[PDB]
């Protein structure tokens, strides 16, 4: 990570526990993502990303494609 920003995404669509693993990897699998904190009960995912590699849009695009609404 060259430049890691800690971003917290509010997530509409995680009603189940399997969603946790799904979305966390959906971000994590993306090269440039450092760590992901998927908070199922809170409806937020706090991700540390290297914005010198992965973009914010990349994160959102993949997450929503997996079936989540994130702001």
């Amino acid at each position: 990570s060259n430049a890691m920003e800690q971003l917290t995404l509010q997530v509409e669509g995680m009603s189940c526990g399997h969603c946790v693993n799904a979305i966390e990897s959906s971000v994590k699998e993306l090269n440039g993502v450092e760590q992901v904190k998927v908070q199922l009960a809170e409806g937020t995912v706090e991700v540390t990303i290297d914005s010198s590699v992965v973009t914010l849009k990349d994160i959102v695009a993949v997450i929503e494609d997996q079936g989540y609404d994130v702001q």
